[PDB]
């Protein structure tokens, strides 16, 4: 089925890839292009359980400097992975769609994010 995401970027040095990204496009298009990889990493990560073990959020700016920016998207998720991830970032059954994407998209961007950090980048 199609889900629902939603994210904001990262604060600066969070992320070397997003802030070399911003450098030529915008905030949104660089944070998409980077959600589309994690939420691909991340979808084998939820067939195996994995995923329970991975960060939940990452910092973001609190900066004059930066204005505040949530990002919009879809994507196609097998049910059955869904299912697992609904398990366990809406264990209550009580979160709205919206909420449940949020909490997802994060998931798999602070796990892209701390991938980055302990390769290196």
């Amino acid at each position: 089925i199609q889900v629902f995401l939603s994210a904001r970027p990262p604060a600066p040095e969070v992320s070397k890839i997003y802030d070399n990204l911003i450098l030529q496009y915008s905030p949104s298009k660089s944070l998409q292009m980077i959600l589309r990889r994690a939420l691909g990493d991340f979808e084998n990560m939820l067939a195996d359980g994995s995923f329970r073990a991975a960060p939940k959020s990452y910092p973001i700016p609190h900066t004059a400097f930066e204005k505040s920016i949530i990002v919009q998207t879809s994507r196609m998720f097998p049910v059955s992975l869904i299912e697992a991830a609904r398990n366990h970032f809406d264990p209550l059954g009580l979160e709205t769609a919206r909420a449940f994407g949020h909490k997802l998209a994060t998931a798999a961007l602070a796990c892209f994010f701390a991938r980055e950090k302990a390769t290196n980048s």
